[PDB]
């Protein structure tokens, strides 16, 4: 038979202006099905009104059981990144993050490695109080590293 391919469908959240590129890399793997990014015009019309915004992230996170955070220089204070994290843990869903700094843009090089943006909040989960996994790949290498792990550090997030 012919072999398949599945993929599991995640919401990226990320600081744009300095790791959009960064995050291609992880898109370029091929390991996971993020929902590509709408065109900067688009994003401008969605921002025109904060209700816009948060219809166009709810409805982005539906149909995603997992919400993966690449972990920058500033994402940390990023306001919609932590509306998104929030939406989508009150969601059930999982939530996961990966520092990004040693992904090498091709505007910027290697980034500054960023505060853990879920460090500032608690979590809990029916009284329980979780930590979301978070993951540091190699320091040298890191593209290989994040391509031979992300799958099974989305599914650590998915049962945790
Ligand atoms: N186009 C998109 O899909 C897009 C863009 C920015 C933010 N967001 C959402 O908001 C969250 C927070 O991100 P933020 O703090 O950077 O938001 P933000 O609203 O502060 O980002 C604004 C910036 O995004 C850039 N931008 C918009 N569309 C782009 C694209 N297609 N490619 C490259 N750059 C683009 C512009 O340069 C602009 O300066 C993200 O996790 C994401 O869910 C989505």
């Amino acid at each position: 038979g012919a072999s398949g391919s599945m993929k599991r469908k995640v919401f990226y959240s990320f600081h744009f202006d300095n790791d959009v590129m960064r995050v291609q890399q992880i898109r370029n793997m091929g390991v996971l099905e993020g929902d590509e990014p709408v065109s900067p015009n688009t994003w401008e019309q969605i921002k025109r009104t904060e209700q816009g915004v948060k219809n166009w992230i709810n409805q982005s996170l539906n149909g995603k059981s997992c919400l993966v955070v690449l972990i920058g220089s500033q994402t940390a204070n990023r306001p919609w990144v932590k509306y998104e994290i929030e939406r989508a843990w009150k969601e059930g869903k999982a939530v996961v993050g990966i520092y990004i700094h040693r992904l090498k843009c091709p505007r910027n090089g290697y980034g500054t490695k960023g505060p853990n943006p879920f460090d500032q909040f608690t979590f809990k989960r029916g009284d329980r109080v979780i930590k979301p996994l978070v993951y540091e790949p190699n320091f040298n290498d890191a593209y290989s590293d994040i391509k031979n792990n992300l799958a099974t550090w989305i599914e650590n997030a998915i049962k945790q």
